[PDB]
C-alpha cells in the first residue's frame, strides 16, 4: 500500500489510484490499483498511441459525416473538411473531442478495428487488465468499458515515452480549422497553471465511470505518474485537482530510494 515509515496519504474522492516513478516504473502507493473501472476519456491516451505509432503527424483526413456527429464533448470537426493527425490530437487530448476521436480511429481503418488496435496495445504494454469497447471513452456496444489505475499509468508510460505526445499533452493551446477559419483550443487539464511542475494529464467522466484522471508532474529530476479512478466531487469535498496535487506531493515528499513494487 504504501513504503513501512512513510507518512499518512490524505484520502480525497477518487476510489482507486496509484503513484507511481514514470522513469524508473516502480510503485510507491496505490489503493486497489488493480480493481478495473470504466476508464472514460483516459483511454482517449491509448487511442493517442495507436494513433502515433501508425500514423505520420502530416497525413491528413476529410472527415465523412458520421466522424462529426457524436455525444459531449466535440471540437469542432466539420464533414468534407480536411485535418492532419496533429490536429486531431490536438483536439482529442486538449478538450477531449470525440468527433477527433472519431476520425482518428476512421484513419486507423474504422471503428472496430481502431478498438481491437487499442486493446492489442494495451496488451503488449503489460496493460492485461485494460479493455476498451469505444476509441473515446463513451459506452459502447460492448458497455462502458474496463481499465485499472495500474494499467492507466502503464499506458500514460508508454505515451510519455514519446515526445510527441509529452508535448502535445502539455500544450496550453492550439489552432484548429473552423469554418471561418481557425479557433483558438485551450487545454482543459488544469493541473497545468494549478500545480507547478505538472507535465501533463487526461481527465473523464461518464455516469458509469464517475471521474477518472492519469497524469504526471516533475520536481527535482524526479518524474511521477498518477491515476485515479471513480470518483466523484462533493460539495465542500474535495475535488481531484486537490487530490492529485495531494498525491504528488506525498510522492516527491517520499524517501527516494523508498518503493512498494513495480509496474
Amino acid at each position: 500500500v504504501q513504503p513501512a515509515g512513510s507518512v499518512p496519504i490524505p484520502d480525497g474522492p477518487a476510489q482507486t489510484w496509484i503513484v507511481a516513478d514514470l522513469d524508473s516504473g516502480q510503485v510507491l502507493a496505490g489503493r486497489d490499483q488493480n480493481v478495473a473501472h470504466p476508464p472514460a476519456s483516459t483511454i482517449k491516451v491509448l487511442l493517442a498511441l495507436v494513433a502515433l505509432d501508425e500514423l505520420d503527424l502530416n497525413s491528413t483526413v476529410v472527415a465523412d459525416v458520421a466522424d462529426t456527429q457524436a455525444e459531449c464533448n466535440c471540437v469542432g470537426v466539420k464533414p468534407g473538411r480536411s485535418y492532419t493527425v496533429r490536429q486531431l490530437l490536438d483536439g482529442l487530448l486538449l478538450v477531449s473531442g470525440n468527433d477527433a476521436a472519431n476520425t482518428l480511429a476512421h484513419m486507423l481503418g474504422g471503428q472496430d478495428v481502431t478498438v481491437a488496435k487499442m486493446n492489442a496495445k494495451a496488451a503488449t504494454l503489460g496493460a492485461t487488465s485494460t479493455h476498451a469497447t469505444t476509441p473515446s471513452g463513451l459506452d459502447g456496444p460492448g458497455g462502458s468499458g474496463a481499465s485499472t489505475a495500474h494499467d492507466l499509468v502503464v499506458i500514460f508510460r508508454a505515451a510519455m515515452a514519446n515526445p510527441v505526445f509529452a508535448q502535445i499533452i502539455a500544450e496550453p493551446s492550439a489552432m484548429f480549422p473552423s469554418d471561418d477559419g481557425e479557433q483558438l483550443i485551450v487545454n482543459q487539464d488544469e493541473l497545468l497553471q494549478r500545480y507547478p511542475g505538472a507535465i501533463g494529464g487526461k481527465t473523464g467522466y461518464t455516469n458509469a465511470a464517475r471521474k477518472t484522471f492519469v497524469g504526471a508532474a516533475a520536481r527535482g529530476g524526479r518524474r511521477l505518474v498518477i491515476a485515479m479512478m471513480y470518483g466523484l466531487v462533493k460539495e465542500g469535498g474535495p475535488t481531484y485537482w486537490d487530490q492529485a496535487a495531494t498525491l504528488f506531493d506525498w510522492g516527491f515528499a517520499l524517501n527516494p530510494q523508498a518503493s512498494v513494487d513495480s509496474l
